[PDB]
């Protein structure tokens, strides 16, 4: 693994090799590579457009030198964030329903690009959000969820935390977060931010080794099934990608007006999510219920999305309990109750 | 002037205003960039390739903060190097025939591009490359020739070498030694190692107030006047940008054999050199003549590129001596003679 030649070949705008690529993800993560050098990698392999192949090495070197815990069988849903349009953490109370049929391991980080992630929504409810992995195994078996904290599961990821803000533009790092899953989830809702990384980030996944990724991109710009309009999908599995388009009409609802999905802050959010929980705010609900079909759909618990819809609505009703006794587990019910008053 | 705004400037490939590029250069070379900052711009300049007004930006930037000595009657001879063949420094022996009809100012720089630069030559032949500005302008009255070596008149340039070291790749600096003569000189022959550039850098040069001064690309892919066959140039003047091709048999001489015109060290050159001014090495010597040939039609000294090589043939046979001349006066001749030794 020389880094000179990796570099020029970037230079020259030549895709890596899958094993190049990841034996160099991991010369940088561990902290082996000058950060004058890391910074000329990031900026080429941005300007050349990153490939599949360089996608799928870098992903396996994150999730070979992060912290992990065994649960298969657990659904992510995590997106890649970057639209901006500060909407409310719909995959994190995606994740809640989710839990009530399946197991859950939520990936998530916080924010800055909009003062609330999953992350801060979470802790927002009253939940520790800083959870050992001995504890997460723990924690899944008992209520069926848990939240990994991105930070904390990928320490190494610290030795590149300088050239990044240091950048402050956008890299290759910025796509892998829902990649990288440290409980190795094989079933997973991806959301991402362009139609254009929706054929790039599909192709890698499927080179990822999941039973199950449905990647979609929404209008007018967002990393989650589109509350407006046309959703992009990809749905990739052993077999093969298969494409799918649809529209939010195709749930058997009307067109959410997303002026009523955007939140301001953690609690806001916290406070949306827990409405829509109690039945008195049914247009988040609604994108709640719409992303939540998708993701039945992954675990093949419905055969189409206007089923996926009905069940979600089914789980939705018992969410709020099923909140109530993951907290109580790990972290503070009464702030989850604070921020119910704050609701009701 | 934002460094960050530059740098999302060039990741969207918009080239840069010539004012923009110049403060650009101005804040790096003068140390006031990160690192890591320096190191993504290079990159990006490269890889959106640098445009005109860049080039121009850069050079003039360099010119101001440059150490300089006052002879713009002088003619110099470098190239932009990066050939990777490791030929025998043919404009160094050629500046040496130069200096027996003008004063002649050759900007130069070591190498590790097979450990034979034109200043490492120089070493070879007890030249003492660091020549003081009062010092240069004493040697070039007295002998017509002093080497400016650019470690020593480009003080500020140590501020852009740890990043260019590491990098370990070529960028914008490689192609602007040429263009910065401390010594101001108005007349030039530069070698460019691509046709692209040859394109680029003609462009550029007409904009950085020369006099006249001829761009050339060698054929089998060096930037000298080609010595196996074709020579591509640009003779750039204050009224326009002159084209023409040329081949090696338009000197009224054969293709000479280019694996004997490669060197594998300084003194391997150095005596490469002497041996062709002891008239010893033909092919040797034939590739300096067709090079100092044109650099005389650049003096305006010959109608044609014939007359050059017959009277760059009288020129050669006063070399040894004249070099003589020269590194007695600056220098230790001693080693000189012992080249001429081993030479034979
Ligand atoms: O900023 P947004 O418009 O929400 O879109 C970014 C991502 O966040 C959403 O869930 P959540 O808020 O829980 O964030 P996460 O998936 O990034 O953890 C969803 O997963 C999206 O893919
Ligand atoms: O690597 P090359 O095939 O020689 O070509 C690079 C340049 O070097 C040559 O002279 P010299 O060797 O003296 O180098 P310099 O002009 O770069 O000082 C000539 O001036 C070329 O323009
Ligand atoms: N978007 C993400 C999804 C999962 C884990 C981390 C991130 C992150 O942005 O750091
Ligand atoms: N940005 C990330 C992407 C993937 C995993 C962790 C991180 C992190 O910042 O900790
Ligand atoms: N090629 C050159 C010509 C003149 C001065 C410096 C250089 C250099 O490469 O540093
Ligand atoms: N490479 C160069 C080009 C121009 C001036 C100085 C240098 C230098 O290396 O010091
Ligand atoms: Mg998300
Ligand atoms: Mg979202
Ligand atoms: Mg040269
Ligand atoms: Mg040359």
């Amino acid at each position: 693994m020389n880094i000179n030649e990796i570099l020029k070949k970037l230079i020259n705008k030549s895709d890596l090799e899958i094993n190049e690529a990841e034996e160099l993800a991991k010369a940088i993560i561990r902290g082996e590579v000058p950060e004058i050098l890391v910074s000329a990698i990031l900026v080429a392999l941005r300007m050349k457009g990153e490939s599949k192949n360089e996608i799928v090495g870098f992903a396996r070197a994150m999730r070979e030198l992060a912290i992990k815990i065994d649960v298969p069988n657990a659904i992510d849903t995590a997106g890649t964030g970057g639209d901006g349009l500060g909407t409310v953490n719909v995959s994190t109370a995606s994740a809640i329903l989710l839990s009530l049929v399946n197991p859950v391991a939520k990936h998530g980080n916080r924010a800055v690009s909009g003062k609330s992630g999953s992350a801060d929504v979470l802790e927002a409810l009253g939940y520790n959000i800083i959870v050992p992995p001995e504890r997460a195994k723990e924690l899944v078996n008992k209520t069926n969820f848990v939240f990994l904290f991105a930070q904390y599961y990928h320490p190494a990821m610290k030795n590149v935390a300088n050239v990044r803000k240091t950048l402050g533009i956008r890299t290759i790092f910025n796509i892998l977060g829902p990649l990288t899953n440290p409980a190795n989830a094989k079933y997973q809702l991806m959301g991402v931010f362009s139609k254009d990384h929706l054929d790039l980030l599909s192709k890698s996944a499927y080179e990822l080794d999941f039973n199950k990724i449905i990647l979609v991109y929404g209008e007018p710009g967002i990393d989650e099934v589109s509350p407006i309009g046309n959703t992009f999908m990809k749905i990739v599995s052993k077999r093969g990608i298969e494409e799918v388009k649809l529209n939010v009409t195709d749930f058997g609802i009307s067109p959410i007006p997303i002026e009523k999905l955007i939140v301001n802050s953690a609690e806001d959010s916290a406070i949306k999510i827990v409405r829509a929980f109690l039945g008195k705010d049914e247009h988040v609900a609604e994108f709640i219920k719409i992303n939540t079909a998708v993701a039945l759909f992954a675990l093949d618990r419905v055969g189409d999305f206007r089923e996926g819809y009905e069940y979600a609505d089914h789980l939705i009703e018992k969410s709020l309990d099923k909140l109530n006794e993951i907290i109580s587990m790990n972290g503070d019910v009464t702030k989850l109750k604070t921020i119910v008053v704050k609701s009701s």
